[PDB]
């Protein structure tokens, strides 16, 4: 859990 | 729903 690539908040594909 | 900022898959804070 923390920063880098995976699932959660930030940039990429999903909702917003 | 799509690409940009928000939640889901890609780069930022959460789970790897
Ligand atoms: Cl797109
Ligand atoms: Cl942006
Ligand atoms: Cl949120
Ligand atoms: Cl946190
Ligand atoms: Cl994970
Ligand atoms: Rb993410
Ligand atoms: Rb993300
Ligand atoms: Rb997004
Ligand atoms: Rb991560």
């Amino acid at each position: 859990v923390g920063a880098x690539a995976x699932v959660x908040w930030x940039w990429x594909w999903x909702w917003x």
